[PDB]
């Protein structure tokens, strides 16, 4: 499916599509077409840098797990639609993505 990734002033000037495949996270997608999406755990789902907005099917994508759920609790602008882009998977259909702001990094220099 179609990952639209919002423009990002950072990272994604003027907004991306991606060509993802079903079964792979929103973030190795992101990163196969050079979108920069930090990921300091290196997708061990315990921090949140890796941090995403669905702002279109976020329905399809298998539910966040409760590992998942207690990281985005630390979150920096968590929303509803909010997940780790390392653990969420694309699924059947086409997405919306917006990368957020900012991200919470107490170990950033
Ligand atoms: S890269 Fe750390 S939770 Fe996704």
């Amino acid at each position: 499916p179609k990952i639209v990734i919002l423009p990002h002033q950072d990272l994604c000037p003027d907004g991306a599509v991606l060509e993802a495949n079903s079964g792979e996270t929103i973030l190795d997608a992101a990163l196969r077409n050079g979108i920069e999406i930090e990921h300091a755990c290196e997708k061990s789902c315990a921090c949140t840098t890796c941090h995403c907005i669905v702002r279109e099917g976020f329905d399809s994508l298998p539910e966040s797990s409760e590992q998942e759920d207690d990281m985005l609790d630390k979150a920096w602008g968590l929303e509803p639609e909010s997940r780790l882009s390392c653990q969420a998977r694309v699924t059947d259909e086409d997405l919306v993505v917006e990368i957020p702001r900012y991200t919470i990094n107490h170990a950033r220099e």
